[PDB]
């Protein structure tokens, strides 16, 4: 197995499929990658997740510094020990979580943060940054940029892309001094230039100059509204490599990532299905439905009639309610792992039917069945 | 509160509801005693245990001894802190397990017997026994007794019953001589005879002799068939002092509590309730089901429709179903807790129709109803 070797087998207008192929395993593109944690009690298990179609995991490279830290991970044996997950790991470069959730000095050099949980004290920087995401042991790397917040000025914009820019060259060169991590992960360059069409096209343009494995779309899902990132993309994912994976961070609900692919996204991630389900909501073709409502008390029909997964071939959503209602957390486990699974269907019917030249049509019919709600 | 006060509010024939009052609470009778153990995750709550309607539970002795042994049950502080429970317990005296469980030596002294655990050696005896019921702090004692194996011959039903009423003097006398235990516990004797009825009159004579605070019918529920132990109760219970409670131990089904209760029964422990929970069995109005079975799948009354218990309220016979498919430990919690509570609304049904004269009724209706088996 090569190190990483993205191959297209059919395309339809904007939209691909094929696979992404790395040492720890086969991606199937469109991807959709749940968001990690250690494996605990408290989170489904790593073998549940696997069964339910994920490729591909997530690890958040700030809170896994925080705790346990990654030399503790390390230690451990890397994050596919610590996750109990042998297959490919991405893991985020830990600076959205710096700007929204940590911050004592920022510059050019990098930042200095205190953690949220016991106020000590963490640097990151693109060389810090990609240091830390080898001592994780993580498969694709990304590169450490700077968020600008939502909305952002003009001014704002384009001095945070210019800088995310600089620190792209720099991720790069920090990746390639390590010959255990250049020879055997690989690295994506994150496109910055918030709404503004010229600032695309010229982080596009520098992140192609630098050269990279992937090129992620970065801010977006930031409080913009469906349309105007609908509109972004449009101009801007046709700015990157065609023949290299395009990642849209943080989408999303499901007709984000259907629309999305038919803008030209191969990978996504969000907490959204693990979130919904801790919290009572199950996604279903029908749209998302709130399983502690009154009329699903004697619902003997699974959470959605046609998902495929585990949940659904047992589980009726009288019985998940009754769960949910009494707070038992075998609810909320069933409920997450149906989530994933549907987000699973759905990236592997828009692959079938990206593969069969009907995604056009697929879309359509997936919009007024998810927007109708005929739950 | 006294230490133990019999009373009786309400006769029907041989039938007869009250309480019993000692110092760490009431006790409702005719009265149905649940089997405990160690309060631990595995084993119902205490708290859920009181809520099903239990005025006093039972603890083993002989288990109690080999796991953890009544010296380190009095060091946490008694079976009491041990189980935390705080309301009347009553302990068997640990000879019935002695027969059937584990035996080095027997003879008039008492017997020595190895661990079934740890092939580790223990002693018991009127007077061991009556010591080892002191450490653990039981509110009322067993006095220690020779089982007769079933079936059993006139000769061996005759030797054991008058060396049962020996050590039933010799456990009286082991009680009284410690003032902490015969101020503050109570003592039961226990009749033996097999099925003979001149053995039981002999046996109640010099139970009745020695004097104890109630009198429990043994040798029964040992594989007799409901005919036979019924025509036993039908001459054995009228024998036993009238004013004093008459304890049937180990019965047992509901119909074999409904007809030893016309026969004069107050008390009744078993272990049903607790195995059939854990065995997908639930007890209804309408006879025992099998939660397993395919009918229940989708059937959305719960495991009783006239039941007050907690899972009636809420679960279906669906929802358990399905946990108890599962293996779910959650799915074998529900159901002891319903049989518990039905066994409790059974005692409850049963005090309540004493009281207004119309337990006869009350039998007819229930055995019609239970045999019938229109679940
Ligand atoms: O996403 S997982 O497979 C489930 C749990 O969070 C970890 O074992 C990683
Ligand atoms: O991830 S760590 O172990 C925690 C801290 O930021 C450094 O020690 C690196
Ligand atoms: O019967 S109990 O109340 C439940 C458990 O066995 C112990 O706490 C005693
Ligand atoms: O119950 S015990 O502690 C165990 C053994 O039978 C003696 O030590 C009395
Ligand atoms: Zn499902
Ligand atoms: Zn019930």
């Amino acid at each position: 197995r090569p190190r990483f070797s993205f191959s297209i087998a059919a395309r339809e207008g904007k939209a691909r499929t094929g696979t992404i192929e790395m040492k720890r395993g086969v991606i199937r593109t469109p991807a959709f990658m749940p968001v990690g944690t250690a494996a605990t009690v408290k989170a489904l298990k790593p073998e549940t997740v696997r069964a339910t179609g994920a490729d591909i995991i997530l690890g958040n490279t700030y809170h896994l510094m925080l705790r346990p830290g990654a030399e503790r991970i390390a230690k451990l044996g890397g994050l596919h020990s610590f996750m109990g997950w042998d297959r490919p790991i991405l893991t985020d470069s830990g600076g959205y979580q710096v700007m929204s959730l940590s911050l004592t000095k920022q510059s050019e050099e990098g930042v200095t943060f205190k953690s949220h949980l016991d106020g000590s004290r963490h640097m990151l920087s693109p060389e810090r940054s990609i240091e830390i995401q080898h001592l994780l042991g993580s498969d694709i790397v990304m590169a450490f940029d700077e968020s600008t917040p939502y909305p952002a000025t003009p001014s704002r914009a384009a001095s945070s892309m210019e800088r995310s820019m600089r620190w792209a060259k720099r991720s790069r060169d920090a990746f390639d001094s390590r010959k255990e991590q250049a020879e055997n992960a690989a690295l994506f360059g994150i496109q910055q230039g918030s709404v503004f069409e010229n600032l695309r096209q010229q982080s596009a343009d520098a992140l192609a100059e630098i050269g990279f494995d992937g090129y992620a779309v970065g801010g977006l899902a930031v409080g913009e509204g469906q349309d105007e990132m609908f509109r972004v993309l449009d101009f801007s994912v046709p700015m990157l490599p065609d023949d290299k994976p395009h990642y849209l961070m943080g989408v999303g609900k499901p007709d984000d990532i259907v629309g999305a692919v038919e803008r030209g996204i191969d990978m996504f991630d969000s907490v959204l299905p693990t979130r919904s389900g801790r919290n009572g909501q199950a996604f279903t073709w029908d749209g998302p439905i709130n399983i502690r409502n009154a009329r699903f008390s004697e619902d003997l029909k699974p959470l959605d009639s046609e998902c495929h997964c585990a949940v659904c071939q047992k589980w009726s959503r009288a019985c998940i309610h009754a769960l949910i209602r009494a707070g038992e957390i075998l609810g909320a486990m069933l409920m997450t792992e149906h989530n994933i699974a549907f987000y699973q269907q759905l990236m592997q019917k828009i692959r079938d039917s990206i593969s069969e030249g009907r995604f056009s049509q697929f879309a359509q019919d997936f919009r007024a069945r998810y927007f109708a709600r005929n739950s």
